């Protein structure tokens, strides 16, 4: 079993012309086209047998069982969604997690420890291509390395799914290949505190990380690890502040409140979830987990890493503060200024940080900006909320910073890297809010980063092969929808309109839609919900598709002010922690966005880019199980699909010179020589005699390049001509064998003695009974076959075969028949020749007794009035023995004796013998 069925296809565990149809049931089940009415088709069902209508552009062809569960998905001749999710879903079903699709590395959670990942596996990784070992995750590390020291350059590993698709499993086992081929385990410590502070609870995940991580695996120049260290982007300060329904801040606000020793509470000042205006819904559980236990977890975890008891209490004092900053109430009253008539407040945030009560309350209600600027309600609130938002991302940035000093580097030296980049996927709802449209925004330029990748790793590929053809760049494709996001003015963008109308008090969500409309109606990846009021405002074409965005309270979420004379006090902060994160100052939150996913972009731009997609089979955490639908949307959303819409307009299918021969030399029987090799030109006869059009095929140096669909019909018209040459092989030697046995059967010879003619009978009655049973079924067989044959051959759309020289069934038996008639007309000859045998035998036994009777008569009376008693004797005996081997002989030639001159001179002979005798006595 281990680990041989979990990798290979052939060690794995275990002809109705059928195409793929949408279906909800699974994802997409197989069906018979038959009658074709209109632009409309109608078909019916397999396994389940029922009927049902669908269009004739949701039919999606299927590919041939030489495709089935293939490793590498750019091999599959029908390229679609439909057989992406069935190639996945077969080999999930047979044991295997790991496929290849494209550039991609799809790897489906098992749910499962399989006993892959051993030093025996990594070592047979080694020094490989992808090719030459079934997919895995060690390949891409293998790819990264083999590049990273060959290729000169960083190399950047990406991941897309979700938290609980295993994805830190899957970057564990990277880390894994990556260690042992060049010669920590606090790396793995690390990722426990991260989830704390930098993920939280989702309405799809329950633990979605909501910060991007990036692990930079550092290499010298002799390919050895000289450490590590951790980068992170995109981080949500937006969550801290306010949540959607059902929907939970980090992790680590829920552990501290619930988690925290009653001294702590003191301390802290912490309050109940209710009493904190920063979180939203109030206190949501989680199920299976426990926010207080996982505190005591969080508080090891960050001991391990070598924390102090001093550094670990001060952060947890910036995450009490950040949400004792919502708790500050600002009125108002009928001049325009903001005021704070509750004291109580305040005094627990400047105490938690090193902020002076006196100088906080003159600073938030009336800041200096470089000389005391009034600020309203609405403009206290916000700043408010972007200190609290500012606060916690410092404290972030300080806490992967603080991660990387307990990194052990063994090395000063200057390095290479190999990065690592953990993201969330690319996020769908019913709803979609601000959220939403910056995570789609950064994985649209994700998915623009590996068609740029993949245009240049193909167009590389075509050189090699010395095939020239000529295709645009596929990351131009995301362009125009990434410009319709981010652009400050062409005309500007949804995030350029978005700052504009966060300029203006008195404009709304309703405004801002009503502008970005009107800005650019004309885009063509923007569109407008269909009709009557729709719940979204607007859409927006990505990759992935169309998805619908309401723009509700999307001004709200988009103030980020930032109050430089709070911002100085927390710098200036007695408290050294506060300090510390405050240190270097420098504003709407899409404008921090666009500025850091800017920063993420140019360093993967500088690697080399690869691609593993995690795919979550089920809602349910069970092994054994796959959600089509779940994971044709995850499709769908990590690009794989979309990587399948580029490998189509070009060549995907590349087969090698000899095993394109092999395969399909059937198809040219007499076209190709007897081996004289050379191998290309091999394939230049087997295209010509194809009279394949040249439009769907290209030679490469060492390949051939199709295209789409045209494997599924070389693979088709083998199996029929498999089958006729098969048919037309077997048929031959049976009834040539017939042909030369009946000749045979009609040879008359039957040897010149008697047993000879018993050797005919034994060998005759030895061959009904031994030879003629397996010869005789084999009709019957054949007859099958040539039926079986005729119904698959019109289940193709095709014409009947005609079997030449009678080669048909109804001829075969009429052949055989003709057979079985001439056995007993040589049975029937062989007794009468029997017979005829023994009449000789009989009769020249007797001639043989009288002529050798007189032998001895004339010998013993060659010893001599006695004398013509005893002359008298001879011519009487004589007259009496001459006429009996006449009366021998006359019997023996109607007979048709063929010795009967060589009795009849050798009987002459004698005569002269008994001349002497009768001589002897004169």
């Amino acid at each position: 079993e281990d680990p041989e069925r979990y990798l290979f296809v052939d060690r794995a565990v275990i002809a109705k012309k059928l195409v793929w149809i949408p279906s909800e049931r699974h994802g997409f089940e197989a069906a018979s086209i038959k009658e074709e009415r209109g632009d409309e088709v109608m078909v019916e069902l397999a396994e389940n047998g029922k009927k049902a209508m669908v269009n004739k552009d949701d039919i999606q062809k299927m590919n041939p069982p030489k495709f089935s569960k293939v490793e590498d998905m750019a091999e599959l001749t029908c390229l679609n969604e439909a057989s992406v999710l069935h190639n996945l879903k077969d080999r999930y079903y047979s044991g295997l997690i790991y496929t290849y699709s494209g550039l991609f590395c799809v790897v489906i959670n098992p749910y499962k420890n399989l006993p892959i990942y051993s030093e025996n596996i990594i070592e047979m990784y080694r020094g490989k291509k992808r090719h030459e070992m079934p997919p895995h995750i060690y390949a891409i590390s293998e790819s990264a390395y083999r590049c990273m020291l060959q290729d000169r350059e960083d190399q950047s590993i990406l991941c897309t799914g979700e938290s609980g698709a295993g994805k830190t499993e899957n970057t564990k086992k990277v880390i894994q290949y990556l260690a042992h081929v060049a010669s920590e385990r606090q790396l793995l410590q690390a990722n426990p505190i991260l989830e704390s502070f930098g993920n939280a609870k989702t309405v799809k995940n329950d633990n979605s990380s909501r910060f991007g991580k990036f692990i930079r695996i550092n290499f010298d120049v002799t390919g050895y690890i000289v450490g590590a260290n951790i980068e992170t982007y995109l981080l949500e300060k937006s969550r801290a502040v306010r949540q959607a329904k059902d929907e939970r801040t980090f992790h680590i606000f829920y552990q501290l409140l619930s988690g925290a020793g009653e001294h702590l509470k003191s301390d802290l000042l912490l309050e109940g979830f209710n009493n904190y205006r920063f979180l939203s819904n109030g206190y949501i559980p989680i199920p299976g987990q426990q926010d207080k236990d996982n505190f005591q977890e969080t508080m090891e975890a960050m001991h391990i890493m070598g924390f102090s008891h001093e550094e670990i209490l001060s952060m947890l004092k910036v995450v009490s503060s950040v949400l004792q900053f919502g708790n500050i109430s600002f009125k108002k009253e009928r001049t325009d200024q903001a005021s704070m008539p509750e004291n109580t407040v305040a005094q627990k945030l400047c105490h938690l940080l090193g902020m002076n009560v006196m100088e906080f309350t003159r600073a938030i209600l009336t800041p200096r900006i470089k000389v005391q600027k009034a600020q309203t309600k609405e403009q206290a609130d916000f700043a408010v909320e972007a200190l609290a938002k500012a606060t916690y991302e410092r404290l972030f940035r300080w806490l992967v910073h603080r991660i990387n000093k307990a990194l052990d580097r063994t090395k000063r030296q200057g390095a290479s890297f190999i990065g690592i980049l953990d993201i969330a996927g690319f996020e769908i709802f019913e709803l979609n809010s601000f959220e939403q449209l910056c995570i789609n925004y950064t994985n649209e330029k994700l998915q623009q980063l590996f068609n740029h990748t993949m245009f240049i790793l193909e167009q590389e590929e075509y050189q090699r092969e010395g095939i020239e053809w000529n295709f645009i760049d596929f990351g131009l494709d995301l362009q125009p929808c990434i410009d319709l996001i981010e652009r400050p003015a062409n005309p500007p963008g949804v995030l350029a309109l978005l700052d504009e109308e966060c300029w203006f008090p008195k404009a709304t969500d309703k405004t801002f839609v009503e502008k970005l409309v009107q800005e650019q109606g004309s885009h063509s990846k923007f569109q407008k919900p269909r009709q009557l009021k729709d719940k979204a405002d607007f859409c927006i074409i990505h990759y992935a598709g169309k998805v619908d965005y309401k723009a509700d309270e999307w001004l709200m979420k988009n103030m980020d002010p930032l109050n430089d004379n709070v911002a100085t006090l927390l710098h200036q902060s007695s408290d050294r922690f506060v300090a510390e994160l405050w240190k270097d100052v420098d504003r709407t939150v899409g404008q921090l966005y666009k500025e850091s996913l800017t920063k993420l972009m140019a360093t993967l731009r500088n690697t080399n880019p690869n691609f593993v997609r995690c795919i979550i089979p089920n809602h349910e955490k069970r092994a054994g199980k796959l959600d089509p639908h779940l994971v044709l949307d995850q499709l769908r959303c990590n690009g794989v699909l979309e990587g399948i819409r580029i490998c189509r307009q070009g060549f995907p299918n590349r087969i090698v010179f000899q095993e394109f021969r092999q395969r399909y030399e059937i198809l040219t029987p007499n076209a190709i020589p007897k081996g004289f090799m050379d191998g290309k030109q091999a394939c230049e006869r087997m295209i010509r005699a194809l009279e394949l059009d040249p439009n769907l095929y290209r030679i490469g140096q060492s390949k051939i390049f199709f295209r789409a669909g045209v494997l599924a019909h070389l693979e088709e018209e083998r199996a029929s001509e498999q089958t006729k040459s098969d048919y037309l092989k077997r048929a031959n030697e049976l009834v040539q064998w017939i042909n030369d046995k009946q000749a045979s059967l009609e040879s008359r010879d039957f040897g010149d003695s008697i047993e000879s003619v018993q050797s005919f009978m034994n060998a005759h009655k030895e061959y009904k009974k031994t030879e003629k049973p397996p010869k005789g079924q084999e009709v019957s067989e054949l007859e099958a076959i040539y039926n079986s044959l005729q119904t698959k051959l019109r289940l193709i759309k095709r014409e009947p075969f005609v079997a030449p020289a009678g080669l048909t069934p109804n001829e075969i038996d009429s052949t055989w028949s003709a057979l079985e008639k001439a056995e007993q007309e040589h049975a029937e000859a062989l007794r009468i020749e029997l017979k005829r045998q023994k009449k000789i035998a009989v009769l020249l036994q007797k001639y043989n007794r009288i002529l050798k009777k007189l032998e001895n008569w004339a010998t013993t009376k060659s010893v001599y009035k006695n004398l013509e008693a005893f002359d008298g004797e001879c011519q009487s005996l004589e007259g009496q023995s001459n006429s009996d081997l006449l009366s021998i002989l006359a019997q023996l030639t109607e007979l048709n004796y063929n010795g009967v001159p060589e009795l009849t001179e050798r009987k002459d002979t004698f005569f002269a013998q008994q001349w002497t005798g009768v001589k002897s006595s004169a």
